[PDB]
């Protein structure tokens, strides 16, 4: 029974790491879009 | 004590689903903005 | 084994709060990018 709980915790932790990885990728892409908007507006203005 | 562990695990799993859902929605909108920036670069510049 | 479980649960909860705070920040900046793309389109095209 202790292992069943421990396995659950492992699964959650693993899922949390994947989520953290996803959020980092999202932040990078979001920063790219910020840069692209900045670049577009710069070339015009 | 075991009750608290079981309850907290359920809360964590629910919050994780909430987070995954928020991430899904963020990703779709981010893909839209990437597309819009691409269109503006071409159509303006 | 119960203490170990409880410590990991606390760690997971702390991380979930951090993640929720990251998502809040991402959402705000993403809303600004949506507005900026809208603005460039409106002003020029």
């Amino acid at each position: 029974r202790m292992k069943q709980i421990e396995d659950k915790i492992e699964e959650i932790e693993s899922k949390q790491k994947k989520i953290e990885n996803e959020i980092a990728r999202i932040k990078k892409l979001l920063q790219l879009t910020v840069w692209g908007i900045k670049q577009l507006q710069a070339r015009i203005l």
